[PDB]
């Protein structure tokens, strides 16, 4: 009776086995864009990733990643509200059953279709598996997907679907560049924040884009084509694996921008 997405559980019961999940910084959040602070001495963001090494593509059973090469700073995040130097090891996104939800992070209470995460861990601590015992550890690059004109730099992703559709899958994944999955413009908000699966904790610093990037219908019904069961056992689509928005709490959210 492990953690996931159900009415038995869903989000709603991870606090059981996950005390933190009521805790004082957890993600994600709606975003209030009123309310949101500018911050003038908010640097731009730099995303270096013209040497990103992707390696594989699995189905964990909650989500599917896209894992690279980060035993060089090869692929890395800095700048912004950062002090330091993130490496990206992994990225995911989280979606929907339907394309009016599946983000995590909400804007003034809208859903998005989908939301992508990259993954970065500050290379200070050594690796992923130290950094996430940190306050400032993680570095999670997140953006919006509505449905409208398809993502050709997606594509690649989406092809590849089919050969990981159930729980343990994977496959090479090489030469994969997350450079064609940004939108034009790197304004931001950012925030204090978790993980947004189990364990929850609390060492992320949130840097989430206001331009949503768009994907066709085409692409996102792929998505929902994956299973979060393993092969042989009974079929339970990989939809609405999002967290819903929690408690702000004692938290201000910052922008890059006015
Ligand atoms: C061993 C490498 C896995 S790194 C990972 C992940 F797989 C994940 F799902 C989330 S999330 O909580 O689901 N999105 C915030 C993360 F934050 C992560 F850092
Ligand atoms: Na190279
Ligand atoms: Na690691
Ligand atoms: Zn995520």
């Amino acid at each position: 009776h492990h953690w996931g997405y159900g009415k038995h559980n869903g989000p709603e019961h991870w606090h059981k086995d996950f005390p933190i999940a009521k805790g004082e910084r957890q993600s994600p959040v709606d975003i209030d864009t009123h309310t949101a602070k500018y911050d003038p001495s908010l640097k731009p963001l730099s995303v270096s990733y013209d040497q990103a090494t992707s390696l594989r593509i699995l189905n964990n059973g909650h989500a599917f990643n896209v894992e690279f090469d980060d035993s060089q700073d090869k692929a890395v995040l800095k700048g912004g509200p950062l002090d330091g130097t993130y490496r990206l090891i992994q990225f995911h996104f989280h979606w929907g059953s339907l394309d009016g939800q599946g983000s995590e992070h909400t804007v003034d209470k809208k859903k998005y279709a989908a939301e992508l995460h990259l993954v970065h861990w500050n290379t200070k601590y050594g690796d992923f598996g130290k950094a996430v015992q940190q306050p400032d550890g993680l570095a999670v690059l997140g953006i919006f997907l509505k449905v409208g004109s398809a993502k050709p730099g997606l594509q690649k992703v989406v092809d590849v679907l089919d050969s990981i559709k159930t729980k343990g899958k994977s496959a090479d994944f090489t030469n994969f560049d997350p450079r064609g999955l940004l939108p034009e413009s790197l304004d931001y908000w950012t925030y204090p924040g978790s993980l947004t699966t189990p364990p929850l904790l609390e060492c992320v610093t949130w840097i989430v884009l206001k331009e949503p990037i768009s994907v066709s219908s085409e692409q996102v019904l792929k998505f929902r084509k994956l299973n979060f069961n393993g092969e042989g056992e009974p079929e339970e689509l990989m939809v609405d694996n999002w967290r819903p928005a929690q408690p702000l709490k004692n938290r201000q959210i910052k922008a890059s921008f006015k």
